[PDB]
């Protein structure tokens, strides 16, 4: 019955490559959700169990959408898709979160326990608190009370169809671009003088992972609105072997996409993995993750894919001297 | 008899350890108001009709909402809740007053004495009032009293973690910095400054004084601290080491925390300013790899060592 | 006919202690105002009628809101109390203050002659009008209330509705010192006037308000000036002991609900009056300091059957134990 | 139809004391404006005529707003009174000036013929003369639109005249252009301020083109405040003595005591605004006791105008 | 039918005088607009013709709004007037960027063909941007300036008579950029200071870049009409010549009270000279005449004079009463 | 099956002059979006491709309206036009870019397979990029985010269509870019450094504009994560401009010809006169727009006199082109 956090992590290792910290974070969170679904509760009465809902910090290309989609594809439970900034203004908040619960209950086929097994994914979260509007940004308290409780009622058409928010997993995600600012600056780093040189810390993960709600309070988010999502997941930073594996391993492996795209015209596309390692190095210079990885891929194959309807070219090899360097097309071979 | 302020402050000091000022003031307000309702409403010989309502002032993550909630769970009195941000929106003012008043009356079982002894929590006053604001009269006319039980003898709470508490008393006492020749022996950061607070500081928070006339009781919560938080982690019924231990124990493994490591945990929570909700988050930062591995572990007693709370993300030793 | 000015200030002295200047000013203002209401327009050839609009100078806590409310309650006329900052959002100010004209109207039972005899009280003009030359169009909208806003959109004609506007006016203590002293650095016998805050406040000239930042075009329709007078610790103990529902009489009645006689020593009241003038709380922080005193009394009161709870100056100034139990 | 400018000025002269050059200019402007409107604006070719819009220069306290009320009460035509001080924004605030024009439609009782006959007065214009000028933008757009048939008056205080009149003779530093050149001087130059001197104050020249007429108030004086105290229907001496004479005691206002009081109002820089207050600073003692005073009369003498502190001199 | 630009410019010469290059340019626009509507494109298979919307530059107060109203008069077509300074902040008041064509269409009575012959006139554009001051208007307008033919973003605005007028005060700053960047001399030596009337007619689109414009926003207004400076001959031929002659306006207004105002031609040229000192356009001409006629209509209740004479000492000075004819 | 990118590019070149590498790039995205509908998936378990939508950066005047029309003329495809500034307002307006998707479902006449083939043009994307409620204070920026992330089979009004089959022509006017991306090297500004004007830049930077340069211009880099296909324009060229004057069926020399032919005037254009006009249009920096400004500056009094001119034809020599100062020479 209850899917184990090691199972969810290992199956999400087929779909999302790397990102193990957030993968353990969601595995634990939904494991506790499905414990709190299947038990009476995973602690006795007169203890409110924690909401076990996650706020995530995610760079570009870093699979954030593929993550939340592939959790619905792995668990096969109901799923909710939205973004935070579409919900920001007053006058419609308590009406439209009934439409996302209607999408949850439709993806549950109106089941109570399956809609409790539902997932809510909200993107864009770092772009609501645009400032550090008294009828403007209304999210923080309303969505706080919605996640506290909306059972059998209109939240704090379809008045009653919605389901327990204490058992749905809420994942919310955003980019939070002052990451190397407020964290390092809490360790003094912006300063003309040196703080303490132990603020080197020698692992870059220390600058990602020792985030605290102070950083989001500097981003103008209110810490109580952070507190209702007790889990903070930081994605791993991009690296060229992670890029090679995100290109080559997963269900949407872009090399296989373009390989079968050229195979629609029965022209073979070969590759040199060292070229893929240097193109991953240029995507690390692009700072765009897997989204810019394919942008460099198409920047190479543009002319040859343009001519592939007409060319008699037997195979094309994407190689360092055609991808990472040079302005000829990928190497014509037999 | 009407529940005593002392036994209220006692059982709420079971739920939230510390902040005895706020318990003593709310307990006197509610005992006085419930004794006024149990007497009738208020008596003759020109005893004017007291409001006896409280505003809850203090830093974030103190369980201050949880305190009035747990008091409603102790007294089993009607509890109402709403948020004054939509009360700032016209029309919906009396509609959210109706949502408050139906939630109080159906939780009273339509009894006029228990809805007169009702509790009405209001929240996020910090999110509207700055200093205009669309509530300072349209809610004033409800707090004086209206039928739509009449509101003029229900108990009300306006709770919130108002950011004026680091602004305003830091203006009066906080600029007493230099101390060359120590005339301002009162320059103690938090401790005298929160016990300085006067309702004019609440005018400087964004109120109007006639709403202070609706609020005879203006308690501030005492400063949160790591020893009262360590007490909150284990001693209340809803304790957090207790629920995490039961969550791991239903995964067939027992969890233990050293109290030195709990002292380090609550000291990190105080330094990172999250309060009580951040406690479960720090515990989760520690327990993440534990709950992740435990369905595939043979460990029986996961003792969290003080070095694990010193690093905040380190796994305990394994014995089997 | 019209309430006489001596009658006005003598009945106002039963509700507010002192303020004899403000009481004489309001007595002349109500007298001219109700003579303008009742006389059928002052001079028969349709001259400009007596404005009688009141601008008022008075410190924090000073019962000026009580003066306006009680002057309205002794003549059986409405009041409409307003806060300048609560009603100012933009130039679109009329929609906020006409709700307070609706607070006059809802207090007049919709009648027009009781709305004319009624008074609008608008509180703390000096905090909003400050010179910040290191909002004049809302002042012209408020000037149209004294020029006379009529049934049409910015209604009973507010030129014939009485009007009070009140402020603390701190900086005028310097600008009156400028006239009185010939400026504030001062040497030799400049004390011929440089000698007390009442020697300053008794001579306050309203043009100094204009130099403090006010607009003369607005004050041109405010003939009446109600200067309040400096309250003090004996007037504080009078605010405890004189008024009919005074605050310690309310506390005595609150502990009389417990059948415990909460007795107050007047030496504790004079000690608290020195502390609230030192802490600067006006009359309003007294109530809170007494609540700081008998919090623990009410805390123990379900379980304690003390006969007299006497509040004595050792318990009042230190608060280390309850006020004394008499067994 | 409408009366002539001469008699319109004569009726304006009971309420507003003096200010007469501006009274001539507005009286001919409104007469031409309502001649244009009522005689069918231009029979020949239906071609345009001027709209006679007037810009007013005067001091504070100068009856400017009383003059606007007096013209609106005289000519049986609607008006709007407005001020541009807090309308100093770009974009949206010129719709709030069109909402000032909606106050003219409330005032014109929703009639198009009275809206064409409607008069707009704008006060404190020189606060925008720092060149958001979206008030200078608005009078351009509303003169075209049939909003071009409306009559506009705008008034201001304009302190910058002193630089311009000190310029406007021996303009620069050589001996040539001397104290014998371009003979007019720094006070007829308040009346003959040319549109180019309005450009030298701080105003848009197309917006200056939107004001065909320039007019000037009389800069107030002591005996002008004595006539404002005594002559018009707004005369303070009439209401102050009549509020006393309703209690059957008369206040003899001595005219040299009114001279020392108008000296106090002029010394206070406040103009006729201060006068209501100043008489009350003296008369607070009078109205305090006059039901109980059985004096046959009281009088304000020079000593009581010099003091403003004691009771005025009683007769028994 | 298609009216020729010659007699269009000749009947336009009855209400505004001078500006004749711009009068030919807008009459050419009329000719070409009627030619691209009534043959709804002239190229074979009706492939897209040049739409040639008009941008008009030169001195303020020069009658150009009266030119656009005179064009609306002469062709009798739909007319609407937009303003740049009234749409800048989007979502506060920047939403009537389509309601100007709705006002044209309501005043076209929802027509398609005479609304294609309709006029969009625009003003205040030179005062709203600098290259966000008021630059938002360029994007606000450009979506309709590109011009939907019949699709709803409906009248082809590239068949509409499209005119964008203004004062454009900064051109002398450009000629001091171009000629004035020869600054000190010391080689080439300010030789282009041969002329100064050149300065407006040598406008270049990169000047409008420096004046605050998008180049596509200049580009969808390809035809630049440049005005002519009103001189004293233009001023007397606006005072006395046209249908709207100011001395005929004041003579009609005084003649409602049966007063003729005789003006001397030496008084007329002195009014013209003093208005060229004012620089206030032809709309400042009447603003001198009012300083003279003040006494006359005010005293005509008192005086029976059948006519009154204005001489140079009433014109140049304007500080003495006009001459009686008893 | 669906048209090959080469024939679309060749026919799009017979109207739209220059911009060759951009025409190749859009035609490749067209062929991706067409083939991923027709050969409806390429991988196992029917995994689909990336969004592959194309973002067009470069000068104005590059004829984008003509390609936007001509692509629907070639491909027989539903089309839609969007403006990034049109739905900028937040709260209740930013959603109505869905009315442009509902306009693409008018050009399909409600057909799901044809609006799945359907194509949406977007303009003025540069005008929104702002790196108060300032940055992304528009709703439109994050509405386009959400739909280019893909909404597959749900409403956020019938069922919306996944944008991994719908192609977006995401263009803007893009003036203020070149100096900033040049500054990526060009920060050899007052400082000298690494051979300091060794660059042969202009195109060599404008063809290698990295997404961080668009972030410097002010866009969200995650928004560029939705736009992997970065298109660079060819800049304004005079031989391109005289080919706009001669090749496409909207040729402006032919527009003026057929305009003046109704007045019994053939206006003859010399090719070097078109060269001088094209050079002055490059110095006007508007692409083929200011071309019309120049030629109508020549033709102004020529057209004004034309109803009265009895001249059968008039020819424009370079003395007319480079100076404006004369009538085109009359042949009777």
């Amino acid at each position: 019955e209850v899917p184990k956090p090691q199972e969810i992590r290992h199956i999400l290792s087929d779909y999302v490559i790397g990102q193990e910290r957030a993968k353990k974070a969601l595995a634990v969170a939904v494991y506790n959700h499905y414990k709190r679904i299947n038990s009476n509760e995973t602690k006795e009465d007169e203890v409110e169990l924690s909401k076990s809902n996650i706020c995530l910090i995610g760079p570009t290309g870093s699979g954030k959408t593929l993550l939340a989609q592939t959790l619905a594809r792995i668990l096969n439970v109901p799923f909710a898709i939205a973004d935070a900034t579409s919900l920001t203004e007053a006058g419609y908040v308590g009406e439209d979160v009934e439409n996302i619960l209607l999408k949850l209950i439709q993806s549950a086929d109106y089941d109570v326990e399956k809609a409790e097994k539902g997932i809510i994914y909200i993107d864009q979260i770092d772009k609501v608190a645009r400032k550090s509007d008294v009828s403007g940004e209304g999210v923080q308290q309303a969505l706080l009370k919605i996640l506290e409780g909306t059972v059998a009622s209109v939240p704090p058409h379809q008045e009653l169809i919605q389901i327990d928010t204490g058992n749905i997993l809420f994942i919310v995600g955003g980019a939070f671009d002052g990451i190397e600012q407020i964290v390092k600056n809490r360790m003094g780093e912006k300063v003309i003088g040196f703080g303490t040189d132990n603020a080197k810390l020698k692992d870059d993960e220390t600058y990602l992972s020792r985030v605290v709600p102070e950083d989001l309070l500097k981003f103008g988010l209110i810490p109580e609105f952070i507190g209702r999502l007790p889990v903070i997941a930081t994605l791993e930073q991009l690296d060229e072997a992670a890029l090679v594996s995100i290109l080559t391993e997963p269900k949407n492996a872009l090399v296989k996409q373009y390989k079968r795209m050229l195979e629609l015209d029965d022209v073979e596309l070969e590759f040199e993995p060292t070229a893929l390692i240097e193109i991953a190095k240029e995507a690390i210079e692009r700072k765009t993750g897997a989204r810019g990885l394919r942008s460099i891929i198409e920047q190479i194959m543009l002319e040859v894919m343009f001519e592939i309807p007409s060319r008699d070219d037997i195979t094309k090899c994407i190689i360092t001297e055609k991808a990472a360097r040079g302005e000829e097309e990928p190497q014509l071979q037999l």
